[PDB]
């Protein structure tokens, strides 16, 4: 299926749609590709235009950040194991937020350390407010390993390097996971991609490989 | 922000596409509307279609049942206080998937336990293979209150009411939250629906209300 | 190190303690025995005294239920990896608490339905009151797979089988997570063990078994 | 409760004991002293006998660094609406190993990095060996603020405040959590402190104050 998609988004990137964005009619809960998609929350990814998938085909999983986390993983088991997917395609992109802060300094903001909450005024160039209390959950916000650069910063070879690592760390969850079958006569099979946001081109990311 | 984006709802069921499938360019990480939508994962949504979204104007999260769970929550701390979108809406749907297990019969079919195995083939319809090991993590697969009706049963008032308690919960969830602003100088607005997907056009939920 | 203690808990059930209550002095951080246990929080449990551990010999992991969960897993890796130790034992006992309740009543009850409210009062003859609020987290209760019985009943075949069980997915949960490694040159071993409170001895798990 | 128990502590690190080691014999579930006590898993913390705790009095609640997560409110919830306690007394630690690590230092090192294995068998003193896999689970290892101290370090000021600082993030958290009442007639009250792990004192810790 994939391969498919990859030409479709060739043509996306060229300035060709391909995605159907008017409603089906009635259609069954299976995907008919057989596909789930994980892909950052980011609003420059409409998943189904930039894979040319039409609505029905695939589960569209999104987060901050596209990580594959606990409830990534909630989402696959359901999709495989009752909703008959049985293949993975992970979404990063470029300018993604989570190159852009850190978990300590975030949560020191929420909870109201004065100095955290200025300082992500100046990251965010917005009125950042602390909430001043304190919250177990969220546990972590899973910005990606590395110093962060710049919110919204243009691309580079660090920057790719970094998404990259977190893209491969998902596809190693996701391929030891306890609960996802990715070997044997029920298996998933899995790829890893960076959506380029501003010429509308996936690359693909090597597996295995360095993981953050 | 919102009711227009309904409009863009009414035109949709009645067979009339608003969003654009075409790569928009290049575009800024913040949302333009400053609107996040929370939706479920499930295939037959398109979310950006459904609402008459445009790319760059919307953080999508998506995940199984569109659940305001931990990483729901994360999301919209994110969206909110770094990339400032100050408006969330939630698309849970008809049909939707969640309605249809329970959090116990999947865990002990993964565990292992041979009727529970069987018993989820029974209900998918497909060859559900149990992965023979225990897992702590998904903590929990988040399936609707309530006991499970057939996968991907027509409407109906009760299952309409399962779905609008799990939204109204979701509601509540951000309302309380301590990291989400949701009265003062800095506060978010949110709004729950319910997505026809036979018939492709929302419904609003009632807030408060009944929560599971 | 664990048939020792299991002597020292036949004393313990004979009336004679092992435990040395004073404080020892300046100690190591790493547990002198190499051994973690996991345990359940409530209070007749003093699981240095009923294992005739003296302070400074073991990681001591303390739950509602004992229950080997995200945070049991993120200690035992500390504990194992950081810490040097490299056994395990679980200690889950009779007359629990979760044994009494289950996941979706107390969330009801928290979130502010008024039946649920009055429910758990009659189950647990204290004033219960409703927080009137949802909340994604805790995302499980993790009360012991099967219908409830009676707040501190007296122990019987059927729940010292649904304790067991508990105990059973617990050993499979460490053996099969991917950061402990219970094979090869850095393994960790493990058994389980359900605590009598009213004899004050152990008894031993069988395992591998069902698992709830 | 608690400054009879603070006394019982000054008895402890004086060389008096005040827990009594052997089993109590039949009791009820519910603790009868109406605490709970959140402490580190740290094998040189017996919670009962440096509190003068007696079995059957208080919920004990232990986990790496004592730090209150998920799984703390999960126990704690249960402790106050099923079991009746209303007070709350936090033990943190000196020495504590939560001051010596970074979460990405460890997940990196489980992960397979190969410098991060090498430096966490530097910090520790014991050939620390990779998984060779990521997982998403535990999301968080909860490592105090700061940067890492030597594993196991003396005393200081500085260390002692990042200790208290973790304190204030727990009482905080509890204090503002949506399903712990700390206000209104089904209050919980909690006190934090520092356990002195060479002299056997407790020391408390200020609140409100800095969180990390
Ligand atoms: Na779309
Ligand atoms: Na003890
Ligand atoms: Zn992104
Ligand atoms: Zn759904
Ligand atoms: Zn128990
Ligand atoms: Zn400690």
């Amino acid at each position: 299926n994939t391969d498919a998609l990859l030409e479709n988004n060739r043509l996306y990137a060229g300035g060709q749609a391909t995605h159907r964005p008017g409603h089906p009619g009635m259609q069954p809960i299976q995907p008919s590709r057989r596909v789930a998609v994980v892909a950052c929350m980011d609003a420059r990814l409409d998943v189904e235009d930039l894979l040319g998938l039409q609505t029905g085909e695939a589960h569209i999983i999104r987060n901050a950040g596209g990580v594959i986390n606990e409830d990534a993983i909630r989402c696959l088991i359901i999709s495989h194991h009752l909703l008959n997917t049985h293949e993975i395609i992970l979404v990063h992109h470029t300018r993604c937020g989570m190159l852009a802060f850190t978990d300590d300094l975030l949560r020191a903001g929420l909870e109201g350390d004065a100095a955290a909450e200025k300082l992500i005024g100046q990251a965010t160039g917005r009125a950042f407010v602390s909430a001043g209390k304190a919250s177990a959950s969220p546990a972590a916000f899973q910005a990606f390993r590395g110093p962060p650069e710049p919110l919204d910063a243009p691309r580079s070879d660090a920057s790719t390097e970094r998404i990259a690592a977190d893209v491969r760390r998902g596809l190693s969850i996701i391929l030891n996971h306890p609960w996802l079958p990715t070997a044997g006569p029920d298996a998933i099979t899995v790829r890893g991609f960076i959506y380029d946001v501003d010429t509308g081109r996936l690359e693909e990311v090597s597996y295995p490989g360095p993981m953050g």
